[PDB]
């Protein structure tokens, strides 16, 4: 151990280390400065950044022999605290840079080290900054940091007071439709927020830290487990296995379809007879530390029969493939779709005909943040659990009967959390950490490492897809045949929704009287599927907005034209027979056809002999909402001070559930003049807020600010005094009157796509857009650079335009990745960030242009309807048709890897 | 578990606890916030005060259920921190509030309080206070601290600028002399001083916490040590005894005299053979958590025969009792003192003799911050020991024969400490943690609980005396004869030298011709003997001060009148026979004189028939130094960046180490023009700074602060330019000179006191003063009340002023309990502060007057002496003579309980 007094924050501390220990740990564990933030613990994504003797270093790649005697440390706790902000820090709030807020403090920090070097950067130095710091963003892609840090610097610099970092009320008032900053920002940029790991360290002394023994084959039977070496371990305690289980040991996918050939039981909690994926956990230590925990769970010996494994699709589905659950078949669903007439006739007598085999794979989430959880058992008898769960009293339902508890004996929270993207649509840790809890007594908490977090959570699920249209001469579509082959992994959670989303996606924008298609849902043996912003769009769109390309292509027509020509009019119906409910499809191609034309001259003048450049568009369309008549519930209550409590469970990836809560309800409440400060949102919990619902298929806006709109209107009434204006709450309860008001709202007249047809009315309100992606090929590597991304997006109306604006550039960027760089195929090299192809700074243009073109829907609340996935519904269909309008060359498998599209280019 | 949502520090925190938790363990622990300090544990000594809900409570009695939801909470970092410190902050800097600092957050937090529910409080509000919310202080005497208050109070309201509360330099500059604030007041004020229990959060996982398995028994042979049921217990990782001790196993008192019978390695670091008294560590458990190692210390079970004890001197002293140590007789030393003529003539034919017997007892310290220490192995193989060590290198050579280290393979540092008034002149945990580093190669971590620190750290050593005076009728002494017998509990460590403090301080004051006593040191089993703030003196002083007012009522002469014919004058001769230094005596008694005259008169008037009166006087003298040519050596340094750092080993307990090195460098450099804030001072370490001597004997500010000088003067000549002015870094490193610079200084022609005779010249410099107490005696219950207590100080001349004020109403605060309400006689009913008699703040009266009357010492820095002792020297023989004047009641054996005084009267 050494001694060594340094300055942290402006402090001396007298500090006593271990040399070899990590600079992250001592701040985080021994200092408390759990502003400092760890994600990937590989010095790849920046989270962690300190100034170091005025060096940005990553503080979990610095051992504390690399810290003199003396050294100056700055973590996001010395930038500044809430009310004694730094210019970093309000731009941050101002730019709407902080949306699940966990790389937030990494790059406030990185960036007082840029200022402190170079005052007056340009937006290039800005994003060369943070190239070089590998500060990484999953949510706001990137655009709002380098807009807060050039603010930020010209208040440093005297050309703007730094009163103008400060939000200035629009003065009619209405927050609805401003860049009214978030409630969480403050906490999420000074590093006061406490994420689950933070929560961790903040646990009291009888906190048993957990280590999983994972499966390291991808199939097997499972024999037995030894767990004896692992108890003699420092610091262990015991070690849980599906013998600790005490009700069924299996998650249930609550809502398996009747046509599905399984009943949905398939998922364990912890394996007992078989291992179905790499990764599994078999078993849990508990210890005194997650380092104890980790070192004991690698002297657990489990006995296997390795079995052949499925790593794909096509291997799984074929006649003679073992079945992995034994009983079910490994192909467990089909959905068709059936529109209007018999397709093959019209295919042969068409003008022109086009088909294509498209592939999109096994994209990871990456958020930031690996997974956590913790558990305990209450004063009251119940079992907690707070986690990442994005669908709360979904996940409660879907965990109980395995775990052994009725509904009303556990209680699910979400903690604060760096992102998800979707892979929180699913149980991950939930039932892992509350049969811990139960079998100790005793309060647990897990946490994923990052290898972790890619081999064991659920992944975008690939689809094999092969499309086909027919047509006249003059563009009309006549016909779709469609065929699509769902990878779900091992556990059949909403693996037969997805696979139902190709029956309304595949070819949507367009009127197509006539439709036959068939998908299909198949378990495999590598990760199981789980939601991935897009939900079954992404797979879906690529494939139909690049056959569109292909149709322009044979009939000689403009691909933008060709969209016009077929965009959704009056009286025309999606694929599932349903009218659209607005038509903005044709406004908006009208609006992006110059920008487009100026786009494609751009191109021809800009490319040289080597460094080809294209443009490609492409339509976006996905749902606000899960199938048929969905509904949400709000309350909201007159507290004793005058604030507004809206409570609901909106759960908060990081897109916003705070503001959308507090815009939703100040218009709502503008009758009674209620200020956006004295509204306050609730954390999603379900013993005490109402089943809002789950934060998946971009529905919240929708249904929830429906909700809390109705609740809103309810408690104007309740308020309501005989001959005007409003009674206070002392009034009220003075007269024994009801201060905390429900509302309900559902979406009546949805109706679930048939099993049979596929048609249906499965959502009331969608949302649309048009992208627009220009590129750069270097011909001789095959390497693409995104130079711009532009989406023309109709979202009805907005309810914060700083978080609609994140919404989109973070999707966007995530498209980007789809494109280029991002799978999760290889189990070890896609294990990191680096390896499975993160978009960082560079590989996100600046130019990222949003055009609103609203078109108030009549069922969404004020008129609005969701974002979330519309950004990556197909930008990159458009990016992958700028690479074939630069080059020639037509990408049907991603993602469009510079080996490939070199292929491709000699051949 | 339970979740509790609430404010602390104006943050939300999502808190998850235990609902049994203490607060106080929740906020240092789980939270970070070491500002909140703990001490007894107990709810006695304010410490861990903290604001809940607008109330101050104690935080190590509050549970967590009675934390509600939403609650708001404040601690010291709440108030302020560095660089924005809050007008109480501010004030507690100004007014010197700030010495060991242990109390200062929970008073600074539990001022706001009162604040904030009385914005204009009288000084009598202030202390009322204090003393309901239980906030204690050891150090100031709490006046420093009400004038904090009502100086902070005077701004909040607007009538007076908050820029008042900060320092205005004399501007002459000379800090010497001056209200200057002492360095460490910030950090203190803060929180952000860490202590050793603050320093054992802060250091990392794999550190082991120890719990000591102490005898409860005052004497056995040790016959076995079972530790096999401790060893199964949570988080226990091994049980240490006297088997795993590399060296001797036993402390040196490597002074000891040659006269003494015992060889000064008596004491055990881990019994083998022998219990010697209740509370001796026979076993180290060490676990994960101070909780888990104490819970696992109760279950090692030790095998002892008891033998009878011997529980005080008599008992011990004997002809016939047991020897303790087998082979060394209980009686181990004795001191003669042989001055002038034979005394038995001189009694006989004096005009008037008197003879008393008197008792001072065991003294406990009770600082506020109990004892504690750790000890890691270095990676340079050394064993460092980081404690409340006052004297690094004289503990250095104490313990490394028993723990087996040649002195270069130990380092011993001291940390910042809560006050320790000279129980740290001994080793108590440094050769433990040492034995347990080196045991188990990992970082250790012991903190003694409040009881440990009662019964388990060494006592002032209680005295049995017996004095007598001869002399003439008009008072002139003619002689003294004197016996006394020290009670040093079973370990000799300066046992004799203490017993020698009787033969130079017993009679001091006074020109005494003719002297014949004698001093005995015993062993018992009672608490062994730590040095406590006076060290011979209280006791020596206690027996002839009050005897001196014998005299003057057997001479019908006045008190003061009889002090003044016989005290020091030119040509007189202290008890050893050497010339004071300076003759200040007849000065402050002149200058007292009408101020005692006036408080007789007000003591008649205000007299009821119940509430009695009195006025009474003694004189106090005390050494600057350790005895015989003491020395000290400092480096003065020219850093690179202009600033000076000043090197010592100047251990501060909480007196001013810090100030006084900055101010007797400041006024050394002046030539140079060296501002105060660019002299930095250095924390005590072995390695690393120089044998500057033990913080004991009021030696510092003499022994280093002339050692500083010296190695200033050596520095300013190091720096001198050719042709006038000073030369700067730059310029002496390029003419390769050097910038750090030794100093040594000697106080050469002290003699050590003759082992037969007594007579020599210990110190070169004294400290003399002559106090008054003014008390009130409630007749029917023998309750005392101190109202005013008076200082005549002769310090020579102020560093510090903050500092001098600061110490002088520590120590008539100490003398208070010693006379009315303080001992270690009943090891459990005396082991909390409330049971042992701590002076609460309405014990002290606001009234602590001094009055300097210095006489600048020729071998002091610029004419200091010490003044740390100097104020416990005798103000209990004042205020015992006092209750004398007051009721004609005498109290001979310490201290004046109400039921002892009562008695008294009645009989
Ligand atoms: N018009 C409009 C719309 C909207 N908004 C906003 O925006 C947001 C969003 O919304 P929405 O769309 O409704 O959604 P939500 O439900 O809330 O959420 C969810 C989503 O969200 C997104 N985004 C995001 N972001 C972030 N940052 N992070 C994340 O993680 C995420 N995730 C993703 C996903 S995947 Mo799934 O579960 O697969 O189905 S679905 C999803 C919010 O805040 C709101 O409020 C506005 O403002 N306006
Ligand atoms: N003239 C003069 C003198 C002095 N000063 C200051 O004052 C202080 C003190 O000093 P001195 O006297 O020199 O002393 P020191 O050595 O440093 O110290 C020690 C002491 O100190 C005291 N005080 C105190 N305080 C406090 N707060 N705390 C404590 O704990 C204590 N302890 C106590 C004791 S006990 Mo022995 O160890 O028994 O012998 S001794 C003793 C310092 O700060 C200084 O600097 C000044 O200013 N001036
Ligand atoms: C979609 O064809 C069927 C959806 C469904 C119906 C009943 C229960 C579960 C899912
Ligand atoms: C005082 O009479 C003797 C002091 C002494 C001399 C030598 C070594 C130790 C102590
Ligand atoms: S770079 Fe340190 S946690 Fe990712
Ligand atoms: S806001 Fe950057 S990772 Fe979420
Ligand atoms: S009153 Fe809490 S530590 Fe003393
Ligand atoms: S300053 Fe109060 S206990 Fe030391
Ligand atoms: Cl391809
Ligand atoms: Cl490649
Ligand atoms: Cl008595
Ligand atoms: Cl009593
Ligand atoms: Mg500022
Ligand atoms: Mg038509
Ligand atoms: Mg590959
Ligand atoms: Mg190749
Ligand atoms: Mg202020
Ligand atoms: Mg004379
Ligand atoms: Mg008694
Ligand atoms: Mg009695």
């Amino acid at each position: 151990m050494i001694q060594k007094v340094i300055t942290v924050n402006g402090i001396e501390q007298n500090l006593f280390v271990d040399a070899e220990a990590l600079l992250s740990d001592v701040l985080r564990q021994q200092l408390g400065l759990t502003g400092v933030k760890v994600g990937c613990e590989q010095g790849q994504c920046g989270a962690c950044s300190v100034i170091l003797d005025g060096k940005v270093v990553r503080a979990c790649v610095t051992k504390m022999k690399r810290v003199a005697d003396g050294a100056q440390i700055t973590t996001i706790e010395g930038v500044g605290q809430p009310e004694n902000l730094h210019p970093l820090q309000k731009a941050w709030v101002l730019h709407g840079g902080a949306q699940c807020g966990f790389c937030s403090p990494g790059f406030i920090v990185s960036a007082k080290g840029l200022l402190d070097t170079n005052a007056d950067p340009s937006r290039e130095d800005v994003r060369d900054w943070f190239q070089k710091h590998r500060n990484a963003c999953r949510c706001t892609g990137y655009k709002p940091l380098v807009d807060a840090v050039m603010d930020a610097a010209a208040v440093i610099n005297g050309k703007k007071p730094e009163t103008d970092l400060e939000f200035k009320m629009p003065a009619d008032g209405r927050i609805w439709g401003s860049k009214y900053p978030r409630p969480t920002a403050v906490a999420k940029v000074t590093g006061t927020l406490d994420y689950g790991a933070d929560l961790g360290l903040k646990m009291p002394a009888g906190t048993l830290h957990l280590a999983m023994v994972q499966a390291k084959v991808s199939h097997a039977n499972i024999k037995g487990i030894d767990t004896s070496e692992a108890l003699t371990m420092p610091g262990v305690h015991s070690v849980i296995t599906h013998k600790d289980v005490k009700g069924k040991n299996r998650i249930t996918g609550l809502i398996t379809f009747p046509t599905n050939k399984g009943d949905g039981w398939d998922r364990p909690i912890l394996c007992d007879e078989k291992v179905f994926q790499y990764g599994d956990c078999i078993a849990l230590v508990c210890a005194d530390s997650e380092a104890n925990a980790r070192a004991a769970a690698e002297k657990v010996k489990v006995d296997l029969e390795e079995l052949p494994a499925y790593m794909s699709g096509p291997a799984a589905a074929a006649e003679d493939a073992i079945e992995i659950h034994p009983g079910t078949p490994n192909v467990y669903f089909e959905q068709p779709i059936v529109k209007g007439e018999d397709t093959g006739p019209i295919f042969a007598s068409a003008d022109v005909t086009v088909e294509g085999d498209f592939y999109v794979g096994r994209q990871p989430h990456m958020p930031i943040e690996p997974d956590v959880a913790f558990a305990y058992m209450g004063d009251d008898g119940k079992c907690y659990i707070h986690s990442k769960s994005i669908g709360v009293h979904l996940h409660l339902y879907m965990i109980a009967p395995g775990v052994g508890l009725e509904p009303d004996q556990l209680v699910l929270v979400a903690n604060p959390m760096g992102g998800t993207f979707g892979y929180k649509f699913s149980p991950t840790s939930e039932a892992l950490v509350a049969v811990a809890a139960m079998a100790t007594g005793r309060p647990v908490h897990l946490r994923y490492n990052y290898q972790q977090q890619q081999q064991y959570t659920g992944k975008r699920s690939p689809w094999e897809m092969n499309v086909k249209f027919a047509a006249k001469k003059d563009g009309t579509l006549l016909a779709m045949e469609s065929d699509w082959l769902v990878d779900h992994g091992p556990y059949s959670e909403f693996g037969d929704l997805l696979t139902l989303r190709g029956a309304q996606f595949i070819g949507a924008g367009y009127n197509i009287p006539n439709i036959r298609g068939l998908g299909r849902t198949v378990a495999t043996n590598h990760v199981w599927g789980s939601a991935f912003r897009g939900y079954g769009a992404p797979q879906s769109m690529f494939a139909s907005e690049c056959l569109m390309d292909m149709l322009a292509e044979k009939l000689g027509m403009d691909p933008l034209e060709l969209r016009y020509k077929n965009a959704y009019r009056p009286g025309d119906t999606n694929p599932t027979g349903q009218e659209p409910e607005v038509f903005s499809l044709p406004d908006m191609i009208d609006q992006l056809r110059p920008k487009y034309q100026a786009a494609l001259e751009k191109a021809q003048k800009e490319s040289t002999a080597t460094h080809k450049k294209g443009v490609g568009i492409s339509i976006g369309v996905y749902g606000s909402g899960l199938d048929g008549p969905d509904a949400s519930e709000a309350w909201a209550e007159l507290n004793a001070d005058g604030t507004i409590t809206v409570h609901t469970a909106w759960e908060d990836h990081g897109q916003g559930a705070d503001i959308g809560c507090v815009g939703t309800a100040h218009e709502a409440l503008r009758p009674m003049g209620v200020a956006p400060e004295k509204i306050k949102f609730t954390w999603p919990n379900t013993a005490t807020t109402p089943n809002s619902g789950p934060s998946g298929g971009s529905r919240q806006q929708v249904m929830t600010g429906n909700a809390i709109r109705v609740a809103c209107e309810n408690l104007l009434k309740a308020c309501e005094k005989p001959g005007g204006g409003y009674y206070t709450y002392d009034e009220l309860k003075a007269a024994d009157k009801p201060t905390k008001i429900t509302g309900n709202w559902t979406a009546s007249g949805a109706t679930h796509c048939d099993a049979v047809t596929g048609l249906g009315k499965p959502f009331v309100v969608y949302m649309y857009g048009v992208f627009m992606a220009e590129v750069t090929v270097d011909v001789a590597t095959g390497q693409t650079t995104v130079d711009g991304m532009t989406l023309m997006a109709d979202l009805g109306s907005l309810c914060n335009q700083l978080a609609t604006d994140g919404q989109i550039y973070g999707g966007l960027a995530q498209g980007i990745g789809l494109a280029l760089s991002e799978d999760f195929e290889d189990i070890k090299k896609h294990a990191t960030l680096v390896g499975a192809g993160f978009p960082f700074i560079k590989q996100i243009p600046d130019k990222l242009d949003i055009v609103y073109v609203n078109h108030p829907r009549p069922d969404g609340p004020f008129g609005a309807s969701g974002v979330g996935e519309l950004p990556l519904t197909s930008p990159h269909a458009a990016i992958i048709n700028a690479i074939k309008s630069a080059t020639g060359v037509r990408i049907y498998r991603l993602p469009a890897y510079p080996e490939k599209v070199l292929e491709a280019l000699k051949a």
